[PDB]
């Protein structure tokens, strides 16, 4: 569109829009694409993922993206298309950070977006329609704050103090263990007992399994019994090719303009597809998903795998949003932990929301994050180095780090490393394991309880830089 | 479109498509794509082929397509797109095979449409503007007839008799040959004495060459002193790049987008090109080959290789199907046999219709159904095999499945194997050979007589 | 090797050799390779094919030779180092043409040669043992009856008057069928009643079928009770993966540096494997079919695939000479037709050669012949391009053009065509066919006996020019 | 060679070689090259690794083999040319499995050979000069026991029991740390204290680094104080590009034909050289690491990376057996522990030799074990794995499977998984830990010590199947 000059922040700026108005911290650009370009020799770029486990970090314009590996795993570790591209995209959100400690930021304001990044030069298309922009220059704290004022919120009070079954026994869950385990949960101070993973019989087939005999409306009943809130994992839209649901109703799978299953991914040791987001009597069998976990007593629900409803990109967070909108209609003031999900698209809907790759008992697997240049795996280190970039977010939901690990047993992580998490967990005040009371040794569980007991006050002294209580924390040499 | 759930043929049958309504036989869509889910694991897909001599048969969608070979031929054999596509596409219609023998079948109601094949879904998608399709569910053979009902139909009486040059001299035919033969004919109970390849001086130069010195008409008078109706055969919309008319008028010839002639196949050792048949000047030369014939006194006309008035596939059918609407009516009542060309495309126009490969002196020509993966090749197996799959249509059309053999003499055939062509003339109808009666033994020329009286 | 100048037919020649001395019609030469130059341009090379199915014709040196396909059919097609190469490379002689039709010959008078073309010299290589070869210059026909004089020669008399199985029933053969053919084949002046493929269990299994009941040596019986010699037909060296014999003695079979079997063609609708020609116990069970069949009845005998026993090329040509050796003590007088043999490797063991493809009741299947570039398959052009350039044999072994075609019925020659056939079997004096006489009509009979009765004197006017009793004969047109 | 026919284990069996003469549970062939022909269809392939950390299983021979990945790390994982090829090939033996439970085994008895394994062959084939073979046919374990019987042989009194320092603290070792902890395991009835990687300045440069301030005379004193030997880790013929050897003494580094270092793999994050084991310089520079650490107090020496002695493969063998020959005469009556060595070619020389990959904290990296395809890494599984398919070398030298876990801190192996473990420590009679007393709970101390103190009687089922004490332990569900 138009060219403009504009004065941002004591800089001279020059874009190319189709239209232009003042905003709280910086302006509004208008037009379905925008170029903005720096008053300055770009240092770096703010690579922003699609999703929760996707790679959040600033990186060099100059040097090339590496191609992830296996292709399998592509459609559950990014938006495909930042991906398979050769120049460095970023969704939703990117910026260029000048010599000075100050930042350039190029944000959308409407869903499906996506920002390139250049030396030179900030580009904003959208994939759909068209629509608005926010763009701001100066501290880098700041900008990214007001960019994030101008996004929908849903902060619900204090993010609560949750035992995960996942972190643990993984999948290795069952009706009696999971009882055994309550009973010694139960002497902390949590507030949601979560069971994760492990419970159904497959994918779109969301009943107990034959280890969790009694069901699961009976389990929800013993957690309540204790004074705690019942949790529960779904993959809402999530199938694959040997679940009942596949067979029985083709007619939900998200296929392409071929009528091939569009792949989600591999795990579990098969491909993973999607249900079709769009199709609006699947969307109505997710909400009754939420109906009924609701009506066995769980009131917090953490929603998985979520980047399946918007595959395959940004042009699905349409439907995406959508169907999300349904499922937070039927959950009621039901809390929503969004897990796998497109960040920014979730801002409003989710209570709490994944900023990060999974936490892993392990610093990193350098197989998966080197040779197969995948950070988007387990690992503490992974997981740090996204949410460190998303905590801006902390102002529209709960900003989920992922559990905290206290335990030494059955876990390769130094104590210091597990510091490192969790003063992230006092930051965004998450708090979160899924440590088993039986493999913590006597010290251990009461650092436990003084960790849920206690609320640590917590200021930011930089990028990477926190002071927790006393200590002072630096995050600098992990990236 | 909307997603819509159906109980057809006593099944759960999940589909998608604009809309939804009764028909005889199943159900009628709209949509200019249309998915069906079968409600079982498919066994097996009808791989319907687009032109005549394009393969019919159902197929295991399992494993991928053996590429045809060599890649001049292919315009000349299918619908370009089903042979570089790697999925299984057919033209028209496509119908998965359940475990108990049933059959649901997809077929369009307009034209330009094909159809893709997996063992999990049919997907019908229309080239051009969309349309309706039938969808049923049932005995492999009642879906298929009630399809064939929906479709347009033309049945001019019992099919003709008819006498062809072209298995027995090939292009080695002349005035005073086809004389002599003509005389012998004449004694056999034929309707038809038709003149094949060879008496043209090029194609799209459709005068008579120096082996017919007299001319087409003089022949067509000889004939008809017999009382046979004289017939006579035609390429209208093929050109060779040597023929006079690609030169004096290359404004004619199909053009790709940058001007390049669209390829049309390799025959006669020569590439061959296409006319325009969306030259309204094209049709109307075409249409004056049709009259010029009646004027020559030919009311029987084989009309070959009219997959070039189609090219490039699904995409021409309507240009296609003009092009013949205008020959069908400068035709009047003659009879039209339609020969390499679109197999529904032509329904309501043609009287007759081959569905087949050409049947040849011998079984298989393993080097070219093989090696090359070629089925269009000719052959008798190559000619039985789309002509069964074909067979449903009799209902509108003339099924023509090539000329029948009755000669040992200059013929790799076994006994067997000729019973099989002619028990297939039979069940159509539509009964013609194209052997000389001087080259058949006394028992063969028995057998030809008791094969064209009609009981 | 040394350099030397020499006069040669009026023509001053320059050739590269290790040793000259004087021959009969030209010189000797002696070298591991040996090197000649034209003193003309050459406007043509005689290409010639390893093998009876192989390719022998005059060809432009200029032009590339085409790929034959399939891959899978090269071992029966040739020497595969023929058809690999990218030059015109000839087995065991070549020959340049000068444009006032004098020819430049180059043979070798050893085993495992091959004879390389170039508009500008003849170069001769062998693949093992360094040999001796013959030079000469002069027309055309001389220079190759002067070569030939120099060969080994094995001449039994008349070649006889044989009817051969295959050209009519192909493997539909039965002993039922054949007895019955056999009551009126007796009527006609034959000499030989050859049973072809068709009667054997499988390759390597050569006991007969459940279509021959009463066993080989019945059917010899009965045949030579009409007043006929018995003809057997064998492919001792070839075998198939799904044949007992390869199963049961792996050791037996033919293998590359690596242990992999050496691949030996394409036929019969599945892949062909040889057997070792250099290991005593395969030549022996060799012999022992010799033994075997003498023992049945028959003294007829046509040895096919022969080539098997001689892969890879040139090299194998030394194992093959001396496993032929023994099947040729084995047979005694009985009468050898070598099938599908190296042609020039065969000279002295074999009575009858086979020179050309098959005929077939076709003039060319322009799919295999052209689409494929493979001229080694059966039809009547390939037969007698190969044929006519290797008529040069008739001073060393008995040429057999393959059969002669006198029906019409279940044949798609022309009455001209099967004319060009029957000539060439007037000229090498070789007389056998297929037609059995059911198929003939009382006028195809009577010439049939004309055929085999009369002995038709027949003259050579020029490379391609007969005249056959009286009236001439030009094969001009099909080159 | 010559053809040969045999009755070996009440079968007949066909082989190519030049000479054959009776041996003990056998024959012994000769030949450079030999080929040996089931008599049966083959069921699978006994693929043996050339080095400690290789792979040894059997295998299909039919599937293909997969690439190993990435590149940078074949010379540390295999035979270069195993993982090269295209098709099935063992060192030194190779065996295929008849559906009865016995082995058709072809083994080498001189240095420098490999063997493919086909389903209808058994090609033996030696780099250098020829050389002898075993070939035998019988049950499974006899034929391997009579092939070893058949090798040097060095065993010497039961194997110790060690503490070594590695799979705790890695290379994060100090001579603080190691005093603290060397008062806690003297607690215990080892017998060795070795010190690991880590006390050392850099590859090449075998003195201290500035962690270990005292030397390493002074901790093999406080060592030998308490009752036990010293022990130390070498990787005597490995260097980096950093190292002070590689650029004082470039003349000593292994290099190709052009001269270009040969590259010896990936580890410690940089790219790693040979010295060259054929230069006698470097060999004796090698021996007085030997002397000089037995003149500080160490009568355990672990020799490590010795596959880069013998670079690149089966070809340097030779020079690899003359080095190791002169270690073994400088050790005198220490004990040589080989570590990443070539397996057979070590035989006689080393006093206690590594069979498998390194165990881990972990089962498996399923990354690198199934996506890089590489099942020389680190894991419980992998060294479980060839460690069973290199028992039988028992009679010749000690086995090591590698550390036995005992703790459950800092330790992703489950209690099952690491009794797996510690089982083969009771059927070699290798019995070492890494585990710090300190990270020990007080029941896993007392197990510890039950496992060092008592002998556990143990008898083999089966190829997998174990009885030790009363318990009985299967593997196959682990291959």
């Amino acid at each position: 569109g138009s060219h403009m000059r504009l004065n941002l922040g004591g800089a001279e700026v020059f874009l190319r829009a189709e239209g232009l108005e003042e905003a709280p911290g910086g302006v509004r650009l208008w037009g379905r694409e925008v170029r903005v370009f720096p008053p300055f020799p770009a240092k770096g770029f703010f690579r922003h993922g699609w999703q929760s486990w996707s790679l959040a970090a600033w990186v060099d314009p100059a040097q090339a993206p590496t191609p992830l590996l296996p292709e399998a795993r592509r459609p559950q570790a990014d938006d495909p298309f930042l991906l398979e591209a050769g120049a460095w995209w970023g969704s939703g959100v990117g910026a260029l950070r000048g010599p000075d400690g100050r930042a350039l930021l190029l944000g959308a304001l409407d869903l499906g977006a996506r920002v390139l990044g250049r030396e030179d030069l900030l580009l904003g298309r959208y994939a759909g329609k068209g629509g608005a922009w926010f763009l701001a220059y100066g501290p880098e704290e700041e900008v990214f704050a007001a960019y994030a004022r101008l996004l929908p919120r849903r902060l619900s009070g204090r993010p609560p103090r949750v035992w995960c079954s996942w972190y643990s026994f993984y999948t290795r869950i069952g009706e009696d263990l999971l009882l055994r385990v309550l009973d010694e949960v139960a002497a902390f101070s949590f507030e949601v007992f979560q069971i994760d993973d492990g419970w159904q019989r497959a994918l779109g087939d969301w009943e107990p399994n034959d280890r969790f005999p009694r069901g699961m409306a009976f389990l929800a009943e013993r957690i309540r019994e204790r004074g705690l809130r019942a949790g529960l994992w779904f993959a809402p839209f999530l199938v694959t090719a040997d679940s009942p649901l596949f067979q029985k109703r083709p007619d939900w799978v998200l296929r392409d303009g071929e009528g091939r299953p569009v792949r989600a991914g591999f795990n579990w040791g098969r491909p993973l597809y999607a249900l079709d987001a769009g199709n609006e009597e699947v969307v109505e069998w997710a909400a009754d998903l939420v109906r009924k976990a609701l009506a066995w007593g769980y009131d917090y629900l953490k929603l998985d795998f979520l980047y399946a409803a918007a595959l395959p990109g940004a042009e699905g967070e349409a439907r995406y949003r959508k169907a999300m909108a349904r499922l937070r209609e039927a959950a009621g003031e039901a809390y929503l932990l969004f897990c796998g999900a497109p960040v920014l698209a979730s801002l409003g809907l989710a209570d709490g929301l994944r900023v990060g790759p999974d936490v892993a008992p392990y610093w990193d697997n350098e197989e998966r994050s080197f040779w197969l240049a995948d950070p988007t795996g387990p690992g503490l280190r992974n997981a740090l180095r996204s949410t460190l970039h998303r905590l801006w977010l902390m102002e529209n939901v709960h900003v989920d780090p992922d559990v905290v690990y206290f335990r030494t047993r059955f876990n390769l992580l130094s104590p210091e490393e597990m510091r490192l998490q969790e003063a992230l967990a006092h930051f965004t005040g998450f708090k979160a394991t899924s440590d088993p009371p039986s493999w913590l040794l006597p010290e251990e569980k009461g650092r436990l309880e003084a960790f849920l007991a206690r609320e640590v006050p917590v200021r930011r002294l930089g990028p990477y830089r926190f002071r927790v209580g006393e200590e002072e924390v630096d995050y600098a040499p992990l990236l």
